[PDB]
């Protein structure tokens, strides 16, 4: 066929089940990521090519970046609870990895001061139980897929991209394969 399991995807052999419909999982120190969101909008091309109804949904991991990963999962619990990852997504990624001036809890807040929230606002988030059950859902979600890697999708809790088996001679061209091969999973 043209989309093979074991190909362009594979199956979970233990499926999630009430995952979400389109869960993608990234670090801010990973690599990879940074290439995903900031140069081949990965999330953004998938979002514009998926069915009417379906939500996309990210979450950070901790396995990468030892106490600071830690901190970005919950940074981006707070990102996700005040609704401004658009905001802090391009800046947490060069500070992390580009101009390396993310190297403390209060580095990654000043990110979102400087993105325009609040200390006040920030800081009472960043204490909140509501990101901590935030913080708690994403690692739970890491959990149910037995995640070691980043970047990576899920649909449905029942299939996994394998970008490893495409083209990536054309940036354009990988992404739409990858947005298009969400869009035939999201359809199964």
């Amino acid at each position: 066929a043209q989309y093979e399991d074991g190909k362009q995807y594979t199956t979970l052999e233990k499926p999630v089940a009430g995952a979400p419909q389109v869960l993608e999982f990234f670090s801010f120190f990973c690599p990879h990521c940074y290439q995903f969101e900031e140069v081949l909008h990965i999330s953004d091309n998938v979002k514009k090519k998926l069915p009417e109804g379906v939500k996309m949904t990210k979450y950070h991991v901790n396995f990468m970046g030892g106490d600071l990963g830690k901190d970005l999962t919950q940074a981006w619990a707070v990102a996700m609870a005040l609704g401004v990852e658009d905001k802090v997504t391009v800046p947490l990624f060069e500070g992390v990895q580009k101009t390396q001036t993310i190297r403390s809890a209060s580095d990654i807040r000043d990110v979102f001061i400087n993105a325009g929230i609040k200390g006040e606002e920030y800081d009472a988030a960043w204490n909140s139980f509501v990101v901590k059950s935030l913080v708690a859902q994403q690692e739970k979600a890491a959990a149910d897929v037995q995640l070691r890697g980043v970047p990576a999708m899920f649909v449905n809790g029942k299939y996994q991209l394998n970008p490893q088996g495409m083209d990536t001679s054309n940036m354009d061209v990988f992404v739409q394969q990858y947005a298009d091969t969400v869009k035939y999973l999201s359809e199964k």
